[PDB]
Formats: C-alpha cells, structure tokens, sequence
C-alpha cells in the first residue's frame, strides 16, 4: 500500500525573505496522519498556525501567500514543491518571521535537507486527488488546465517576448524530480526588480538566490543549471501551487502563462466541482499507477 509520510527527524533552515529581506530561521518537524502540512508563525505570542491549503491563500503576486486575519506567510511555493516532490504529506513548519527562505532559489536546499533527516512512512493509506474530468480556467490569454492521467504529469508554457529565449512538460514516470526540477531557481528581469524594490518588495534577491537577467542576458557568473531552468522553475512553482490541494494528485496540469493567482483560480474551481475528481488510496503499492522512492 502507499503509505502516508513524515519527517523521520526534524530540519532546520536559515536564510532570507526573498521579497522582506529579512532573516529567517525555519524549522520542519514531524507531524501525525492526516495533519497535512501546517505552518507555524512561531515569533507571535500565541504562535499563529496555518495549514497549506487553497481556502488559506492570501496575496497571489509576486509568490504564494497563506493568510490568517492579518497574519500572513509569505513564499511557500518552493518549499512546498520540494514537499509534493517527496511525497511528504504530514509536517509542520515553523517560521520565525513572515517569509519562508528563499535558500539558492530552488527547491535544492530544501530536498537535501530534508532526504539527510530520512522520512518516515506512517500506518495509514495516503490519499490522493484523482482528476475524472477536465477543468480549466482563464483570464485574458492565461490558461490552466486539469486532466485526467493515470500518473502524475506537469506542462508548461510562457509566451516572454526577451532576447534570452520556452514550454516542457514532465511526466513523473521518466523525469526525476530531485535531478531535472528541484535545482531550477527563481529568476527575474532589471526593470521589473527594481519596480519590485520600489513597491517595496524582492527585497532579499540577489544572484546568490535567483537568475538576474538584463534585456538581453543572464548576469549570473556561473550562468544556468539546465538550458530551459527558466520554465522548469515554473513547473517547480505550479507543483507547490498545486500541493495546496491538501493531498497529491493523480492527473495532468496545463498552464499557458499562467502565476501563482490563475493556479489558486483553477485549484478553487476543481475543489468545488466535486463530479471532477474523488480520493483515492491504493492498498496495494505494486498496482498504482505512481511510486516514490525508498524512505
Ligand atoms: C518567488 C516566486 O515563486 C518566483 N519564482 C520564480 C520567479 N518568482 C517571482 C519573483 C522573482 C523575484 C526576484 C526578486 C529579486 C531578484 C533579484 C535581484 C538582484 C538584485 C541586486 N542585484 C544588484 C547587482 C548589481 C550590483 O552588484 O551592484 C541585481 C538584482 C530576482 C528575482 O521576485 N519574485
Ligand atoms: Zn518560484
């Protein structure tokens, strides 16, 4: 059967808001079957809890934001890509101030991190989110789509009109998550970093923690970790946008230039039409039409 999983011991993580600037000590501990993950804002007296799911989302620009009253944790994205990609379904996370580390840019530091503590298979089925009809949503010339799949599978597309260009897709069966998504970084333009900067935001970037691009290179010295890490960092993105479901998928996604907001968009719209997917669990590992690595 596939297993729900955990932490086997916890992690423990600093660095810096990519868009406060500020320093952040972050921790990811062990939690219960069927918690989910939960994140912990434990500079507040009281500690102010806040599971990842899609009715939690906030502010949608710039990064993934989760919202309770005027509380707020700001860029999951990337820590929660790196949780869908090992199968973590219970953990808690706790922060020391609004904004998750943005670490290198990736999901790498994060995936190491956690694969040095080990994880730890608990006894109770793990549920999945299967996709039985088609569900899309737009805005303007943004799409994002679920199919049904047997498997889990991921594409992208984005339509930037810049010198330094791009669409892949991944399909969990051949692609490993660990090699050819988890390293893609965070990247960004001049002019829109600076009107960031100006609003008072990307605040923490840098190259050590993101793709700088000009109009027409990257300035990063050491230059890009795949030749298309741009749009495989958008499908890093889409995977913890589509982690706050709750539980993993068993489907396809499509997005066509489509950010953090049309993502919540399309997960709201499955989430209510309920004739469009079901939970499912498989008693027996050796049948699913999807596997995970050895704990
Ligand atoms: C998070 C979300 O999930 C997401 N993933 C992918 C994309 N995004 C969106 C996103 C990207 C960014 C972002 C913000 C800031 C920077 C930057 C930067 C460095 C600063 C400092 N540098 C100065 C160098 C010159 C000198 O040496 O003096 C140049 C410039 C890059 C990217 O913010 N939001
Ligand atoms: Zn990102």
């Amino acid at each position: 059967m596939i297993k729900q999983r955990t932490l086997k011991n916890i992690i423990r993580a600093t660095g810096v808001g990519l868009h406060s600037g500020e320093k952040v000590y972050l921790t990811l501990k062990p939690a219960p079957v069927d918690t989910g993950i939960v994140f912990s804002r434990t500079d507040l007296d009281p500690v102010v809890e806040i599971p990842a799911r899609a009715e939690n989302v906030g502010e949608t620009t710039m990064s993934t934001t989760l919202v309770k009253g005027d509380v707020k944790v700001d860029t999951v994205e990337h820590l929660l890509s790196a949780m869908a990609g090992l199968g973590i379904d219970n953990a808690y996370v706790e922060l020391s101030a609004s904004e998750v580390p943005i670490m290198d840019g990736s999901a790498g530091p994060f995936v190491f991190l956690i694969q040095s503590a080990g994880l730890q298979e608990q006894e109770a089925a793990k549920k999945f989110i299967r996709i039985k009809r088609e569900v899309s949503v737009e805005e303007g010339d943004k799409r994002a789509v679920f199919v049904p799949f047997d498997g889990f599978k991921v594409s992208f597309e984005i339509d930037f009109d810049h010198p330094v260009f791009q669409q892949a897709s991944v399909d969990f069966s051949s692609t490993s998550f660990v090699k050819e998504v988890s390293r893609a970084r965070t990247f960004g333009f001049m002019r829109d970093i600076e009107y960031l900067r100006s609003q008072n935001l990307a605040l923490g970037g840098s190259v050590e923690n993101a793709i700088v691009v000009d109009e027409n290179r990257v300035l990063n010295e050491d230059g890009l970790r795949y030749e298309d890490e741009f749009v495989k960092h958008k499908i890093l993105d889409a995977i913890g946008d589509l982690y706050l479901l709750g539980n993993s998928l068993i489907g396809e996604f499509r997005g066509f230039k489509s950010g953090h907001a049309l993502n919540n968009q399309l997960l709201r719209t499955l989430i209510a039409d309920k004739d469009a997917w079901e939970v499912v669990t498989f008693e027996d590992a050796r049948t699913a039409p999807i596997s995970y690595m050895r704990p």
